[PDB]
């Protein structure tokens, strides 16, 4: 049964082809924040699948940063088709842990989708926040933790 460790992470705050948007100041900041606080409780991921947008490339290289990963770029999970990211995660058949980089509403979607519209209200009363880490483990997914700035 693997993987046994899924991280959602979104994007961090970006500024106003929205493809090329780039992570501002604050949107810099957090996502470093919460990388070092990510390596601090050693929540490091075999797999990253990040988007190609440019604010989803960026705020994986932070994550290189506070670690520095194997990491792959799927255009496909910009403006994807799907309502969830939940195929990416479940084809990683033999990778431990692994950590999706991309974007509400799929994002807030994917969590929603392991555990439950309830326990999301519950956990997030405003929703999935810009470089906001679900920390999630195994008949069902459990959320163990959650990072938000």
């Amino acid at each position: 049964s693997f993987p046994t460790r899924v991280y959602l992470l979104r994007h961090a705050k970006a500024a106003w082809r929205d493809f090329d948007r780039g992570l501002n100041e604050a949107g810099f900041a957090e996502a470093e924040i919460i990388a070092d606080l990510a390596a601090d409780r050693r929540y490091r991921p075999d797999l990253i699948l990040s988007s190609t947008a440019a604010r989803c490339r960026q705020t994986t290289q932070a994550w290189q940063r506070a670690f520095n990963i194997d990491i792959v770029y799927i255009d496909e999970m910009y403006n994807a088709r799907s309502e969830t990211y939940l195929s990416l995660i479940a084809a990683q058949t033999e990778v431990q842990s692994v950590m999706l980089v991309g974007h509400n509403p799929t994002m807030e979607a994917t969590l929603e989708a392991m555990i439950g519209e309830d326990l999301l209200h519950a956990a997030l009363p405003s929703g999935f926040p810009t470089s906001g880490l679900a920390v999630l483990d195994q008949n069902r997914w459990r959320l163990i933790d959650f990072l938000a700035p």
